[PDB]
């Protein structure tokens, strides 16, 4: 029972008002909502799997700011390598580095190993009330084998990519288990009630061309080709998004997803052009604009509304997470400009 | 016309015919030698090794003498040379990187700020590549180089090294007529910087746009490659019965190519999430191109080396006009012998692609 949908029309190229807008990590530290409910909590791991307090966070942002047109889901990117064992603690105590080791993963089960997020699924979707359209999401394969060979954050991913070249037969192992384990996950929370689901794609951008074409993309693909693709008589779009990806739109337009996220430094006006024909674009604000003056976070909101140019296919957003110093007024200033300067741009 | 005995480096950046694909390596000189790193003991930091001309002459010739196969030298110098002649106090904090001790925040902070002349307030390093280009004695072509106007920026703005660079970029949208006064500034001391090394003995030139990737697209335009602009049309053309090529590179700037190339630059520089094969086609006709090996492939044996080698070639494919270098610069872990096969793979398979 929807009340508010541009978010979803605007990714199914449906006429609509305003461009739609919401915000990556939009629940975060910059909010003291936040901030209390995560202490509440008493750390972030408790917070993510606790569905009335990960519900709690995700509606946070919404309340303060009307203007926003999506909740996306709050948890962890790292849910799955934690559930397949490897103890999530950001590091983890077991690191996958042999074939061995990657063939003894189990492919967790989304509602007896991931129930919790499966329930806070179900909660953010029911207290919503239809207010929004809720965004499921999961991190993509190349992403998630990272973390899993890194053992967590990494300097500048030598070892990933060293296995990468040196071992190319285990890692094409281990994202083709993680493919099963995103798809069914990402399943998992569209039968639980997400209405969109996101991939992000966080380190794929450091990827050369041809190693993104083979040990990302392709897992993303193969994660698209076994996706719900409708669910309570709508369809659930799919957005995919590579950080630093702008390069390859292209390949990434014929994935079969219905929109590509962007960064800033993707000129949002050439990738309209380069594949507008073929997906909805989400994007591209830099962060770092919300520290300047409400002044200027308006005509980069405008800048960024011009070049995109007249029409639906659009959603704003930013090109990376919000960080925890922002001023929410200045978000707010965000928010507001995107509907305010955009109404010109629809009809 | 000054005497070189290899210049294929030059040929290749001047789309003339060459015989091998010429190849260099950004950090050539660096701490993944171990007789880099003696010598770096001997001066007892980073700072020291710069501004001693003997030293930073015997750093830029070890990667000559261990690998043949190079075909080009780098001077060995500090990104940071220019703010400090500027007298913004470069020091080393013990367990960050490079700090200064002053830092930009206001249009009267850039208003004070003098333009260093090269020969009077940077003689160590003019003495460097006067010292290297004479123990050279022609065996390879020298490279000169200076940070972009918007690299340096940064780093006077922040401080030092920074992550987000959120105080550099807040600068630009809360304050851009001193961000621009700033870059003009920097823009006038790079091009005398540069213009000082080519006259010094430099054959050809690097801009090194290092954090120009973490810029919006629209943003680029204004802040960075108008000020790289301002530099190449300022450059020395012609020195030595030489043209002096000019190679900019912006790390991460690979949507920005057609820009880039519009720039009268001779050469762009890549790196590895750009497919070159894609770049030739794109500004393939208007520069010659660098790059664009991903660093991390040195930490995998000899065979994938060659093959990731092979398949750079291969996706640039025949004819000159391509240097090969790295994406980045190599980092200190990687073994002296990854390093050698890499420049070997480069002479021996790109034979085939020339002639
Ligand atoms: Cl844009
Ligand atoms: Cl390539």
């Amino acid at each position: 029972a929807l009340k508010n949908d541009r978010f979803l029309r605007a990714l199914l190229k449906q006429p609509v008002d305003v461009t739609p807008v919401w915000m990556m990590r939009q629940a975060g530290r910059y909010l003291p909502e936040y901030r209390a409910t995560r202490a509440k909590a008493g750390d972030f791991m408790s917070l993510c799997m606790n569905p009335e307090l990960a519900c709690e966070v995700t509606l946070q942002p919404l309340d303060r700011y009307p203007q926003l047109d999506a909740a996306i889901l709050f948890s962890d990117i790292l849910t799955i390598p934690d559930a397949m064992g490897q103890g999530l603690y950001p590091r983890f105590r077991k690191v996958v580095s042999s074939l061995a080791d990657i063939e003894a993963l189990p492919v967790p089960d989304p509602e007896q190993d991931l129930g919790y997020v499966m329930d806070a699924v179900r909660t953010i979707r029911r207290e919503l009330n239809g207010r929004v359209p809720l965004i499921g999401f999961s991190g993509s394969p190349w992403t998630l084998a990272t973390y899993m060979v890194e053992g967590g954050s990494s300097k500048d991913f030598r070892k990933s990519k060293a296995m990468l070249y040196d071992n190319p037969k285990a890692m094409h192992a281990l994202l083709d288990k993680l493919a099963q384990s995103v798809t069914s996950y990402l399943n998992g929370q569209i039968h639980a009630g997400a209405q969109a689901v996101q991939i992000f794609d966080s380190w794929g951008g450091s990827l050369s061309a041809a190693a993104y074409q083979e040990f990302s993309l392709a897992y993303m693909r193969k994660i698209v080709d076994g996706l719900i693709r409708e669910h309570d008589g709508r369809r659930v779009p799919v957005i995919l998004f590579t950080k630093g990806g702008g390069l390859w739109l292209e390949s990434m337009a014929e994935v079969g997803a219905e929109a590509l996220g962007l960064d800033w430094t993707c000129d949002i006006g050439s990738a309209r052009a380069r594949v507008g024909e073929r997906v909805a674009l989400q994007g591209n604000m830099d962060p770092s604009v919300l520290y300047a003056n409400p002044a200027a976070i308006r005509a980069e909101v405008a800048r960024i509304l011009a070049a995109y140019g007249k029409g639906t296919g659009h959603v704003f957003n930013l090109g990376h997470g919000i960080t925890p110093e922002v001023d929410p007024a200045h978000a707010g200033a965000f928010f507001e400009a995107v509907h305010e300067l955009s109404a010109q741009y629809h009809g």
